[PDB]
């Protein structure tokens, strides 16, 4: 039976079923005013799903030039063509390949770059911001978004929205690297998974995937997902509460020094955003102080809602095309004022 929500992480996971219905809001606020996140789920359906393919990408726009980072390692591959990146997102054999004869697993750097998505994208663009989940909060005129009405005593986002594409990671070595470290963000955000892409040439990848969710803490209404539903899943994230950051930035500091970094007592961990906090380091959090999070498996069509403030992290299980727009509820707005 169609329903307007169910529960995932064991109760403490707002999910909505349907993405344009005028009722979520009345479910949703009361989630979102604790400083909890929220899945919805459907996007997908709603979006014309030959604009979010990745040989699209790499036909329109494979000319322009731009940085790739390897996930492994961090080291930033320089100017190369755009389609370089798109024509291995899929098919390994096309992968570029480090020094070590592996093929790499490779993030797309600030591409679109800066605000240009709107300018260079003009039809994505649209069908982007009409199908976004709780318009009043998400659109950039919507009546709870205070991005466009604040003074200068607040941080205000940049115009979005922002594309997020990398590869999948691959290997019992890449279950402890992140696609995006450790970080937060001054404003609201809500993440769309557009595309994810299984690949071909070491495709028969599925156990390593089974392992790193239930590794990494999903609750088992998630795995049901795949093995009942058969739902593409994209991306494992951990989020924290905005109110355990200090908590995690004390563990951070502790860790670094244990690792002979040599780091000045108050310096910002999360800021810096050089963490993955893997297995062990999510179990040190919990046991020595405190500290819980959500685990969330974001499928194809999934829109994350992030709490400005929220510590959080991203590992692609497959190939991942994301957009995000930011916004400023009311909720949380006290995240973004630049006094006390
Ligand atoms: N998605 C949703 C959200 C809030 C209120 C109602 C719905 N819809 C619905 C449709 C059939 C049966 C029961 N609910
Ligand atoms: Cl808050
Ligand atoms: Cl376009
Ligand atoms: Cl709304
Ligand atoms: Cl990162
Ligand atoms: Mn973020």
């Amino acid at each position: 039976s169609m329903t307007s929500h169910s529960w995932l992480c064991d109760g403490r996971l707002l999910c909505l079923h349907d993405p344009s219905n005028k009722n979520n809001w009345k479910i949703f606020r009361e989630c979102w005013k604790q400083g909890q996140p929220v899945l919805v789920s459907g996007v997908h359906k709603k979006l014309k799903s030959e604009l979010w393919k990745p040989e699209a990408f790499s036909q329109e726009f494979g000319d322009q030039d731009v940085d790739l980072v390897n996930c492994r390692n961090c080291a930033i591959i320089s100017d190369v063509k755009v389609r370089d990146f798109w024509d291995g997102f899929e098919i390994i054999c096309k992968r570029l390949r480090s020094e070590d004869g592996q093929p790499m697993v490779l993030k797309l750097k600030d591409w679109p770059p800066g605000e240009d998505f709107r300018d260079m994208m003009p039809t994505r663009f649209e069908d982007l911001m009409e199908n976004l989940p709780l318009p009043e909060y998400t659109k950039r005129d919507g009546r709870l978004n205070l991005a466009s009405r604040l003074p200068s005593y607040f941080v205000r986002p940049d115009l979005g929205p922002k594309m997020y594409n990398a590869y999948g990671l691959i290997t019992a070595e890449d279950r402890r690297v992140g696609t995006t470290n450790l970080h937060l963000d001054v404003s609201d955000a809500v993440n769309v998974m557009v595309y994810v892409g299984i690949p071909i040439g070491e495709g028969a990848h599925d156990e390593e995937v089974l392992k790193t969710i239930d590794e990494g803490d999903a609750d088992e209404v998630t795995k049901e997902r795949i093995h009942d539903h058969k739902e593409k899943p994209g991306a494992l994230w951990h989020i924290y509460a905005a109110k355990d950051a200090e908590k995690i930035r004390e563990l951070l500091r502790k860790v670094g020094e244990e690792q002979g970094q040599e780091n000045p007592p108050d310096h910002d961990p999360i800021h810096d955003q050089s963490w993955y906090l893997d297995q062990t380091l999510r179990k040190r959090l919990y046991e020595e102080y405190g500290v819980q999070g959500w685990a969330i498996v974001q499928f194809l069509g999934d829109a994350v809602f992030i709490p400005a403030g929220a510590p959080h992290q991203v590992h692609n299980l497959y190939s991942c095309i994301k957009v995000a727009e930011d916004f400023v509820s009311p909720e949380h707005v006290k995240h973004c004022f630049r006094l006390t």
